């Protein structure tokens, strides 16, 4: 069998059937005789390859193939992958390499250093030493992606290996299976459940690995159990729990003395998949407050070593979330109260209010949607204002990286076919991935895009204003046509510049076959 | 004073004005206070950003200033670095990176590992280890990215370190001058010059470090002297020679054995600021024939490293061609006769041939145009009908990494404010750096784009018939119009279906006042 | 031909006859079928390996090869590589892979991520992509090593690749020329030279890349034309300069402060092949007082960037000292005064002052004497003691690494068959490459080794004075019997415990056909 033959069953056998890409010609002897149960989706730059290729995975919670062009391929799409490397993404990119005959003089398309490149974004980054170790190599990539803690990982082939003659010895690769689906020793495990029975005031705190573990419904169970206040993560790229459920308390603010004060008065804090912490403004503190102690469980080695305060316990989300719901005895305490509604904030007949898209989205889209976050301004107010019950229902920038939620919003309807994807990006953020409109028109990806208009960068100025900065430039985008720009890429476009055209385009938007992008006109900051 | 005021000052001191950014929250304490004396010049995504800065760098043979936003920035820009190591281009890549205090935790926007993440595609990358030494690190980056050869670098800062005191001593920083203006010694310079002299049938090659250096008119003054052809070296990033001198014999194919058969019966070539060589297809054979012996004059250790044949010289190409031009004696040899005009391709009254287009851009552009080249299947040609008579004529991505030309050429157009720039950039290419249209639009920088548009990438099938590749998924790019995206962007569009309307587009075009796309219907491949 | 037979066939035609090495299974393809015409010097550890090949590379002023075994060999060389770094030594260190068909699975003597490894202590870092290439990424280090500015580089082999064919088109290596030998243009050179005939009161100052080049006798008719003193920049790698010429004035002091006030009332400072400054101490202040203006020639352009002050030139050092030594007119100043000996030391019947060894070694070598420097605590004396007039006279590590002196002194003399090699080593120093001395003992190379023993670490018990640290602990070193090591590694041993027996056994050292070790009873700090 050939190199080709043989990886494309690797892949197949590993369950892998589809490959985003963007071509060129160091990959067309990878790319030729495609095989016809597999599936190539294209998209016009790296940043969307992998973007969408990001939600694919996320939402599908398994890996996603990626075939990129050399460096500069690979070059385009590291924005994408710092996101993905933060977001625990498992991701398999690979890129086509110059002939080994003409990588010494290096010619045109030659990737120097080639796996150096990626790093530090990457797990596991290579190019193999001959042709034979590619499905060998390849299979190294499949399993680091998918390991605990996942990640994204980078192999370089020459174009001239796929052709040649593949190790007969290769055949041991395809049925492979590795676990990483452990638990605390039972010993260990029963010490820590006993903490969290004897706990007087316990505090539970989500991260986006619980929702990518699927352990949402464990979580849940945890929290009535425990009779337990749930809070998410700070800078959360997904949702670990219902936003409507009486134990919820909603997202956690980005500083480290906000976060103290919070937890002020919870003897116990058990934080399951998420980092300590994800903080993101300077708020200078104490890490905890005296009287709170913390406890980790992650699946991140790295995410465990580098919290400053707290015990920590390396493990797989799912077995813990499974093991401690069921473990955990059924608290005396009176379960917590419910979140009231977030207020109707005032309404005129112009641009529309962040509260107000927000809102109307709650009341208008299936109960089942899902969404997507980059409106950079907006982000307390959504997490206040939509109502998301089901696992999968919440999808942001890892890595705080623009050029993310549009893409990816692709790849998430892809992966879910019956749940409406909703994504609300900024008229900042959707120009950084904006091509990546076309993928979903030429594909008919029904993924609906609400831009949330309001002619700046808002999300700038606001911190701009705090740290009283005067003079800076570059803060305004004004001039963009959004529906300009969904024309020109295929995609129906409708403008909502008052609250009737807002319920108006939703209603058309939810009831149409294809991606169709509103712009909204949003007030000014 | 500040780290800000004296980085600043450094910056001035050092002949830099202008910043080419896109902004992020660790930038912001750099970018406030902005000096009057400076301007920003905002992009929509880092490609963008870097592109418009390479074009400008390039054109205006001086380094380029660049902010970004830490990781996820870098890394949307890492293509446009991969053209721009290959280019040589002097950029001055700045990032911002997390408070100090914060980078320990990993908080959001940190960039982990942050010198590592460029590399390998920069001379030099570094993150300072206190606020005071900032100064100096600019320093380091401003002298590593303009001595020869050049190339980017990159230099991330705490947020935190601009409003520090400043190190007193850094005053020291200001008017250093540095300078790689070297050639080769006395007794060494005259051997080669004999051995020029002595040369029964020379043969000249020019790459793009011969334009970057302005050499060109030396170049043609030792050309006439030693009465000998002259090629551009393969895969050609600039333009470094008159195309319509009786000398030039125009692009070299980028093969091995394609170039030895050029090469054949020519004793001595002389190859000047190019890589040894930069070859694309695989095309085995001689790297020279029996009588032929090989001389590269390069600014650049890696390439005189690297050459598989052939003596090298490590010199500044400015200085090097100016003293042979000087020194070599005027042979007595017979001038060699220009080439022949190319003949006029069968047009009907359809679709246009790539053919078609540049003889009508001959036609009718001013003869000190600058032309961009980003329409991969129609390059020969291109080289054949454009008569470009002054040096900074022509651009191309070094790295063949697309996303290039269309944000270059506006970096470009402003370097050269009195130049009509004129991008020729096929329908697929358009796409990687879409965004870059606003920064035309918003600065009123005239650039002129010229879609060609077949619905394909035509290249890439071109290469898939060589290899008699079947079955190749996502060469076609069907069902985008450039007019809407130019629109969505504010920049002027027209549409030319046939030739009577290129005809007039171009002259609507060439009578503007802004920026103008212009989307031309192309015969397919 | 092999690519065995046709690496060999290059190395011999870019003129290496010499393999330095330590033996490994990985090698031993490469090793096997010795070319007659080669000679292999075997040392017991890979930091002796590299120091041999560094001394005799530095004194012989060409590249050396060496071949050490995978990971482990490569790693025990790297302090080794570090004093290279800085020492612009220009080594090909190649190391031995596992075959390419067992690099997958990780066996046994697999060195992973091979070319990061040794980064970044070297230039070039490579494994190539197949066995054909070999011959070409040889040929890629050699040229890197060679070039200005010099320094090793690192070139890993999958064993298997020797035996593999080799591509006809090798032999395009074999006569490559490659120079770097330039100077600064006409125009900016006459600029320079006015500049310095204009000096009211000149000063300069030389580095190590002066005496790399044998520029030593241009610096001496440059430092008498413009009646200036000369100093040695700090941290002194070699010796650039007659010690005892009326111009000389010694070793500069490794501090900011001490040295701007060395240079007050100094006009124009003209720095040669040294990095500015390498300092050591903290000793805070201006880097140059008013009035003073320095100039830096240097064959690196990263020490040209991060000169913290100064304008530079980057171009080769021979060719530009040669050029200003020629060019400067002859000032009509009175030539500077020869610094007076220094005072002679009280010396008892008892332990030996540093200084008295020194006086005994002037008094005793030959003029034409090479000195190695590892005796840290006394350094300032041997510069002031030792009459060196000729070139290549003195060696000490670069980077500080210890480790250095006693291999290198092996390499030194082996390089200089005529030149009496004298190693003064300090009893710290002595362990850290002790095993070297077997390959004196076995080739049969004269080294001379004196062994200063005072028990101590002294050179940190004196910083520890500085900082009056108290409670440090690891600083003595007692309890080492010199002579026994010397005779474990068949080296002829001598010891002085006073001068009589000091006179007595540099006596007999310097009459003795082989290498001899004299452990001297020096002083305790
Ligand atoms: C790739 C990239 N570039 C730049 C930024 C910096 N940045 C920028 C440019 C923001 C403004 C986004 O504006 P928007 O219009 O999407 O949303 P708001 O107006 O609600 O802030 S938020 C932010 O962190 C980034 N995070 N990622
Ligand atoms: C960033 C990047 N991605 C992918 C490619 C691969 N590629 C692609 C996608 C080409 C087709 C360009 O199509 P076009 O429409 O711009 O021009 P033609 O139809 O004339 O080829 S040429 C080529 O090398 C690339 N070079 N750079
Ligand atoms: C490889 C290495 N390890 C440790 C040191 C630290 N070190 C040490 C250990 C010194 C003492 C050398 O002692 P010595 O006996 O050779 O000489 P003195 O007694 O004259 O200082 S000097 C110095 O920098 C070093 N420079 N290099
Ligand atoms: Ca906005
Ligand atoms: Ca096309
Ligand atoms: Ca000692
Ligand atoms: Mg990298």
């Amino acid at each position: 069998a050939s190199v080709h033959g043989t990886t494309y069953e690797l892949l197949r056998r590993q369950g892998i059937d589809t490959v985003f890409g963007n071509p060129g010609t160091n990959e067309l002897p990878f790319l030729k005789d495609f095989p016809e149960d597999f599936r190539y989706i294209l998209a016009l730059q790296e940043a969307c390859v992998v973007g969408i290729a990001d939600g694919y995975a996320q939402a599908s919670r398994k890996p996603a193939f990626i075939n990129l062009h050399s460096a500069a391929g690979t070059g385009n799409a590291m924005g994408a992958l710092s996101n993905a490397w933060n977001s625990h993404s498992p991701l398999i990119v690979t890129a086509g390499q110059q002939t080994r005959a003409m990588i010494g003089v290096e010619a045109l398309l030659t990737n120097v250093d080639a796996a150096n490149l990626p790093r530090p974004l990457v797990k596991w980054s290579y190019e193999p030493a001959s042709a034979a170790e590619v499905p060998h190599a390849m299979s190294r990539a499949i399993h680091m992606a998918s390991m605990a803690p996942q990640g994204p990982v980078y192999l370089s082939v020459p174009y001239d290996d796929w052709d040649k003659d593949a190790d007969p010895q290769s055949h041991h690769l395809f049925d492979r299976h590795v676990s990483s689906s452990v638990r605390l020793n039972d010993q260990d495990l029963d010490i820590l459940v006993k903490a969290l029975n004897s706990a007087s005031n316990p505090a539970i705190v989500l991260g986006p690995d619980v929702d990518a573990a699927n352990a949402n419904a464990d979580c849940v169970m945890l929290a009535e159990r425990l009779k337990a206040p749930v809070w998410v993560a700070p800078s959360a790229p997904r949702c670990p729990f219902p936003t409507r459920h009486p134990c919820f308390r909603g997202l956690m603010p980005a500083g480290i003395a906000a976060i103290s004060q919070l937890l002020e008065g919870h003897d116990v804090v058990l934080v399951i998949g998420a980092p300590v912490f994800r903080y993101h403004q300077y708020d200078p503190g104490q890490y905890l407050k005296p009287g709170t102690r913390l406890i980790s469980v992650t699946c991140d080695p790295l995410e465990a070593a580098r919290a400053p305060m707290g015990d920590a316990i390396v493990a797989d989300i799912g077995a813990m979330a499974s093991a401690l719901a069921n473990l955990v005895e059924e608290s005396s305490r009176q379960l917590p109260t419910a979140a009231p509604e977030p207020a109707k904030v005032d309404q005129d007949a112009g641009r529309l209010h962040p509260e107000t898209v927000f809102d109307t989205l709650n009341d208008m889209a299936p109960e089942n949607a899902i969404y997507l976050n980059e409106s950079t301004s907006t982000t307390a107010q959504m997490w206040q204002r939509l109502n998301m019950r089901n696992p999968g229902s919440y999808y942001f920038c890892a890595a705080g990286g623009l050029g993310f939620a549009l893409p990816a919003a692709i790849g998430v309807q892809l992966a879910e076919p019956e749940r409406q994807v909703i994504a609300v990006i900024g008229d900042g953020s959707a120009n950084y991935s904006i091509s990546a409109l076309w993928t979903a028109a030429q594909y008919n990806i029904p993924t609906i895009f609400v831009i949330m208009n309001n002619g700046t960068y808002g999300a700038l100025r606001w911190f701009a204003g705090v740290l009283e900065a005067e003079n800076v430039p570059g803060l305004d985008v004004p001039g963009i046509d959004f529906r300009a720009l969904a024309k020109g890429y295929g995609v129906q476009a409708l403008k909502a510049d008052n609250l009737e055209q807002l319920k108006g385009s939703l209603q058309e938007a939810l009831s149409a076959k294809g991606p169709v992008l509103i712009e909204v006109s949003t007030v000014s900051p």
